[PDB]
């Protein structure tokens, strides 16, 4: 697992077959890590179900809030979850935030964590990302797909945490024993540039100042070797060091 | 229907959405367009393997070929969709190209017409795409998505066409009425910034020297507003314009 070899590896297959395939705009390049599918088994209607029944009692807890991403213009105050996943049919497939009542910022030292479980887990380890949310105050945020496309794109379960990677290696397997998912429940994907740090875990380090949301960082860098020349490796090193990210690992901030 | 109140009104919500979000990069207000998901009803497991079933089918006509956009970078003889389909997880969630044998090359006057059906008609809907196919030059190419994506997101069947508005509502009724799929089977639903040509149907104008890949061309417009100062109304008709755009109208090319 942890080896820069394979995580800088996926980052040149990545940004290869964007020139391959002839992409060369940021949304062209971000969809080939973001439709890249692992293999999973979807949630049957019930699961579905069950699912967003989860995440509605999540957010009736008195610490943690849950908000879909598209309402992230709302007051607190305007926040209606029930309402969201009765009437707005993007709670079935958009991304939902789990946070804490609060708020936790995120410093300069911060990455995410993505965690791959087969969908019929969803739920359980939402619940368990929640109780690791409790006591780590390290971890600020969490994320979880709706359940129609939980398992079908690169990601469907992330958490933001402040630190390094040695504490996002202890906090995964923390993660996966509280969630109490047995080792078959975890699904092998390692999203394109992510470090792999465990069965159904992968991590990333951010830096401050560059494009964060949806996790679209490592897709300007790739911009940037597009337009140049030259073997894609050299080019790739060249734009992870101008950016602030270690050369020889893309998913690391530099040194 | 065909009034341009609604299309502007959609293309306004759209990037005073993406302002209030705080959203500033291409792919996150791009995402606001594409995660818009209509009210559907995905396809059950039989349904699934029918769908993918038929889009082999489909590349076994002698002047068609069903190719995965993320093949783009395959020679002709270096495609195999069967392996693809019986080998590749992607061929479930990822877009399916529907190519002519004999190449029509998109002209200056051209478009996208983005048809919505419930999942269970998927299928019929790409068959009626391959015959208008048969018969139409003016229609270059269409696009699928995967099974257990289809329906999940603002488009899932989308046709590229040589012509104006007119070609588009013609081909367009011609396409329902082929299909046989019944006015229950399609969907009520826009995606934002086009053009509602009628029930489950949808027309956009690509100009020439705009960014098109993945439908993303308004992206760069609203992104152009976001950067000025003043009402929205009036900074997006000045964006619109200067990108070759119907100030009015941001489906249709200007003029």
């Amino acid at each position: 697992r942890l080896t820069s070899k394979q995580t800088f590896a996926s980052f040149q297959q990545w940004a290869e077959k964007a020139e391959a395939l002839g992409r060369d705009t940021e949304i062209g390049i971000y969809m080939i890590y973001k439709r890249d599918t692992p293999d999973t088994t979807p949630m049957n209607a019930a699961e579905q179900e069950h699912y967003l029944e989860t995440l509605q009692a999540l957010d009736n807890k008195k610490n943690l809030i849950i908000r879909p991403q598209i309402h992230d213009d709302r007051e607190e105050e305007e926040l209606d979850l029930g309402r969201y996943i009765a009437e707005d049919r993007n709670a079935r497939t958009g991304f939902f935030r789990m946070v804490p009542k609060d708020q936790r910022a995120p410093e300069t030292n911060s990455g995410r964590l993505t965690i791959g479980v087969e969908p019929k887990y969803g739920a359980q380890l939402a619940l368990a990302m929640a109780t690791l949310m409790d006591k780590h105050k390290s971890v600020t945020q969490g994320k979880v797909v709706g359940p129609a496309k939980y398992g079908q794109q690169t990601d469907s379960a992330i958490l933001y945490i402040n630190g390094d990677l040695a504490k996002a290696v202890k906090l995964g397997e923390k993660l996966k024993k509280l969630s109490g998912i047995p080792p078959e429940g975890f699904v092998e994907h390692t999203p394109l540039s992510m470090q792999s740090t465990g069965l159904g875990l992968s991590y990333a380090e951010s830096v401050e100042g560059q494009p964060s949301s949806h996790g679209q960082a490592r897709t300007h860098v790739i911009m940037d070797a597009l337009k140049g020349q030259g073997p894609m490796e050299n080019r790739l090193k060249m734009a992870l060091a101008e950016r602030g990210y270690d050369p020889e690992n893309p998913a690391l901030r530099a040194r």
